[PDB]
């Protein structure tokens, strides 16, 4: 199995989501960005895994589940059995990273996504090991009811450059927005 990474798009506030969806309207070429970097493996004949939790599951429109291309994981402790549409069911972070060296995928995957929400970025966060943060900063504050957790910059460095992922400063709906790479290693 490769790299473990969390990806996810926050506000200044360090807003995430708001009543099951997210806190700015939809940013087309943000959930674009979203969707190459968690579909997109160098190696061949393998996918990338994303985890989530449940709420983040069911936040996604269903026409978009399970999200193609991608091996998708479902984090719940009431939950009998994967979601419809998902493809498996964990009931801890452990777990579910433990079951990715199982024979049924330890040759499938290559990257791990962590895509939330707040507990398990927290969890992976304070995960001891190689880590990246594929953070969007939104520029603007909304109004929110779920947040990202803090990233300590003791540990996490930001990287002045990573390919695939533009510089500059996005804007969309007006709403101007950048991208992030952070990197620890403990
Ligand atoms: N801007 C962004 O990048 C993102 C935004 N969001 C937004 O955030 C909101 C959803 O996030 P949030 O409210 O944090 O909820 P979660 O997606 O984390 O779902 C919480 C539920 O997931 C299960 N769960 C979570 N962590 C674990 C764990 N480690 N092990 C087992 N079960 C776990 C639990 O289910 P059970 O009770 O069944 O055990 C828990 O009640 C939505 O508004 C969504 O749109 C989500 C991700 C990213
Ligand atoms: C899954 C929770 C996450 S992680 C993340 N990371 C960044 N950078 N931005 C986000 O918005 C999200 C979100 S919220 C989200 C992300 C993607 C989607 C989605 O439907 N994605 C489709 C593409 C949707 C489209 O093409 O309009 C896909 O990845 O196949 C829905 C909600």
């Amino acid at each position: 199995v490769g790299s473990l990474n969390c990806i996810v798009a926050v506000s200044q506030n360090m807003g995430i989501g708001k009543n099951g969806d997210l806190p700015w309207p939809p940013l087309r070429n943000e959930f674009r960005y979203f969707k190459r970097m968690t579909t997109t493996s160098s190696v061949e004949g393998k996918q990338n895994l994303v985890i989530m939790g449940k709420k983040t599951w069911f936040s996604i429109p269903e026409k978009f589940r399970p999200l193609k291309g991608r091996i998708n994981l479902v984090l719940s402790r009431e939950l009998k059995e994967p979601p419809q549409g998902a493809h498996f069911l964990s009931r801890s972070l452990d777990d579910a990273l433990k079951l990715t060296e199982q024979p049924e995928l330890a040759n499938k995957v290559d990257m791990v996504w962590i895509v939330g929400g707040s507990s398990v970025y927290k969890e992976a966060m304070n995960h001891p090991g190689h880590l990246k943060l594929f953070v969007t900063r939104i520029m603007q504050d909304f109004e929110s009811d779920t947040f990202f957790p803090e990233i300590d910059l003791e540990k996490y460095k930001l990287l002045p450059e990573y390919p695939g992922v533009l510089s500059d400063v996005q804007e969309e709906k007006g709403i101007k927005y950048k991208f992030e790479v952070y990197e620890k290693n403990d």
